[PDB]
């Protein structure tokens, strides 16, 4: 269904049991190493990137015409960036930083997000992985030790290509509450085109014709006689 | 048919029930948050980009030779850019801006424009979607809060690849009224090449020949005798 | 046949009934809006770009070996650029400029040039269209209103990929009159290689041999006797 | 299995009997030529690059559904850079440096790492080689001789594309010890989604129904009679 | 065969009856318009570019193993650039320059070079054309009129992809006369590897063996008796 | 086999009878024209570029599993650059330099290196040619004549893509003599992983079992009786 519920489930699966995310924001942390259980751990942040490549193809075999409202299959790329900052005070050389454990944590998150098909949204039809990039670039302006040497920053991206089912009926003015008012005015004094409304069958009228002897024709009015006009629920009489 | 009627229908489907477009113009808004029902909403704008990739292929199976005038299938890319400006006065951190709702609004517009095949123009043969790009770039020069920090700008593009039927007969000098005068002069004193005009059959003349005994030949003038000259409507006699 | 006659026909089809071309030249116009019938119209220009991608493939099924002179199929890309200048004095905002009508005029020219197969040259075998680009770039240095704001320029290109038949016999020193003298001298004192000349049959001589009894051999001179030497027109006797 | 054990085995295979690695670090060496057995050898270093292109495809024929926990196939690119510094004091001209021996050492390492399928990890399914690049760039700022001429640096990369099997069960909080605390708190006060736990069968209860004479139906409760309730281990009685 | 004879034939076909080449050199001409027959013509030059993409594939079906010396098929790209300078004194506007005639001259040269398969070299197996580029760039620093406006330069390239047969026997020290001395010394005191020399059969010796009764064996020396030793020309006796 | 022996053979084939290489080094020559037999020839140099694209695929049909040691097929690109310097004192114009002879010399080297399959190394399985590039760039800083005009430099590259067989047994510590000491110490106090050693069969012991009447089972110890223990060479008794 809707991408905000899906993205909330995606970040929940991300931080579920794999990555510990101390803060969420676009900024390398300048906090000291975090002390928990008398053990020091590096600062980290997560940047949730805006959803891109939002495309609706209507051209997949996994779209069922249920006959109520037209369904769609939507493709999206959901991009998350996790950054860990390793201070140079404790990590003197590049090779002693725990890059291996970061890669292990990254592959574990990839496996957990891929396996959780039924746990992210029921309407997910495909989840695929783009090749992840791991960078050991320096921090933005974060210095640790004497001489003002830049701290080690380990940056890992996760880009999930995900295909899921949607319908028109899933979107309501409640999810647009802080961006768009319901029932606004048209920008050029035009009328809004109202979509179709689900039609309810609250009466049926049948008018049958008794055709002439050779065969039914149904075009000329003298070749058939009106027999009766039938209202399938008797209560439709005198109502419409 | 013609692209201005089609583009008017396309923008109408866009603002129909999905995106609320406060203004139309190439400029990030410096208006305050718009107050409606005592609720504040971010400023927005739409840029309707000029139609590009206008190509006529005449090489598709959905072009019927009706025998009146030659039809064409035209492909075009119609590009719309919607920009929302979120002031930093209310939205202090990047992650608290409602990117999810913007993506939901974008996917809803994509679904609505794709479904409305019969509502945009009857002569649409294909509508497809390029991957949409969502950017969280800063505003052009719009500052909100103290220190003159740039406001958040959420930019979303929609590029519709659309294939539709056209004919020569659909274009008249009325739709060119403010760009081109009808019946202008040639730039090098040349003559204008007049296209074919629909021919009306207002008389038919048949001259049949009685051929010689072995077989019809129809080349030599002594091997056939003129019998009669027939004018299919009798009123063509003494007229032409 | 030859590209100058073809290009003259191509520009003639262009300005025939679609685009009104006020001037032909590589320069955005600084003339005022042109008044015709008391109606003001924007200035325009056309740039006819030099023919590029001139390739001769001799590898198509539409090349007939007529046995006189070797034919060729030539491919070329013919590029025309039409620029309209819309003054900011009348057109205050970008969205009120008549981009839709420009796109309509462009698609009409594309359809008219594509349909006119028999009208441009009889030897055209294919005409195809590259995707057209429509730009709303500013004018070169043309300012309209106060503050010296650059005028709106609408630039539309048309690139026709066109395949046509040619032969060696179609090119004569008349079409090179102002670029090359006929019968020039070789740059390194070399001799010019004269192409083959159409051979005319003005006499035929047959010398037949009466072969020996077992079979014709035709190699050894004692196994056949000369019977007669036949000159097919009697007037070839005593002539050659 | 896990990439840190695999990478430790990969560097071990690298330095096993092929490359002699004096130091491990991102820096061209400024140490003098190393004297061993009264023979001088050039300084060298190895840079172990961070693992990139970590992708989990779950779409290979070499993934067995064992029915315990879902397996995965992971692809990774492991990149090692070996740099040798040849002083200009001994190596006066470029062509007398032993580039051939470096290329021989490089091809030997490539062959040894490729052959050792069973020696790096048992769960390796594929090891492939990207084209190696050998550079004779100068040193960073290392000068040897008079005039401060830059020393010769021979840089050779080895990029192994490697596909291997993984499972969720292979990752424990022990391998994340210095990067992540076990059993942390959720960043938005959310609950952690616990993965499935291996279910142990410590009792089985069977309730069979005696169906009516025509056939089993199993939907309506009057068409079958409860016969007995069977506990497969007798000790499950009075326990659950 | 050899490329210098082929390239001499290629430039000869170029200037044969199509392009008039006043000078050959890499430089836009500053000579005045050339007066011949009291008619003024624009200056021109030709740049013969160095042969590139020289590749020997030995992997084509048009290479016959004649059994004397191994043949090859060589591919080359031969690039010629013709530049015409049109003074602004006579050619005031861009559109009045005779670009059409230049394109006609270019297509005529392309057709003539393509047709002349038997006239350039007998061993040509393929001649193909890359797409030609025609530029209306300004001259290098050539000014014509007042204000020092740059003259019009029309630049047209011709790149012939050509495949031809070669053999080792075609290259002799005569064609290298001014670049390489015959019979030079090896740069590292090595010996030169002499190619095979055509072997002439000036004698034949046959030694036949009379085999034992069950069958020929030809391995053990007691199972066959030497009968005679035959010298096919009797004069080989007492000679070798 | 090993690339240094192969590269020595490759440069030997290069200078064998085709290119005369006066010096080997990365530098355009400033020596005068070389006088031999009273004839002046241009200076030249050769740059042997470091071997790149060293890839071991183990995925070709030309790799035989001999069952001793695992073989490999190695691909490499061997790049040689030959530069000739033509002084402007003798060569006044560009077109009079002997580019044709240089191209002839280049194609002859390409043919000779391609043909010499059995002469470069016996284990070559493929030799292919990349498209060669011929440049007429100026010299680095070499001036000839008055005004200090840069001398003509003709640069031709030869890039051989070559596929050849290798094995682990071909590499010994003798070929690494000046780069790596034999039997070095591990960088992290690890043990070296010794490769398999060729196993020699110096004794065979067979213990056969007499099975029970219904059939051989070979799992339970009571269903078979030990008959004898056979040592195939009698001298293995009392030895092991």
């Amino acid at each position: 269904m809707t991408k905000p519920s899906l993205i909330s489930a995606k970040i929940l699966q991300h931080i579920n049991s794999i990555v510990w995310l101390q803060s969420k924001g676009i900024q390398e942390p300048l906090k000291p190493d975090v002390i928990v259980n008398n053990v020091a751990y590096p600062p980290n942040v997560i940047a949730e990137k805006p959803v891109t490549n939002i495309e609706v193809i209507t051209n997949s075999s996994m779209i069922e015409n249920t006959g109520g409202v037209r369904q769609f299959l939507c493709k999206a790329v959901f991009e998350y960036t996790i950054v860990w900052v390793f201070s140079r005070e404790v990590y003197k050389t590049y090779h002693q930083i725990p890059r291996s454990q970061i890669q292990d944590l990254l592959v574990f998150c990839q496996q957990f997000v891929i396996s959780a098909y039924q746990g992210i949204d029921p309407d997910i039809t495909n989840i695929d992985l783009k090749p992840s990039q791991v960078l050991v670039k320096p921090t933005e302006d974060v210095n640790s030790d004497v001489s003002n040497s830049s701290s080690w920053s380990v940056v890992a991206d996760l880009r999930f290509m995900i295909e899921f089912l949607t319908s028109l009926d899933e979107f309501l003015p409640i999810d647009f509450n802080k961006i768009q008012p319901p029932t606004w005015e048209l920008l050029d004094d035009l009328d809004p085109i109202v979509p179709e409304q689900p039609f309810t069958l609250n009466g049926l009228i049948i008018s049958l014709n008794k055709s002439e002897l050779p065969k039914v024709r149904a075009d000329e009015s003298d070749t058939y006689q009106l027999e009766e006009i039938l209202y399938i629920p008797p209560t439709i009489e005198d109502q419409i």
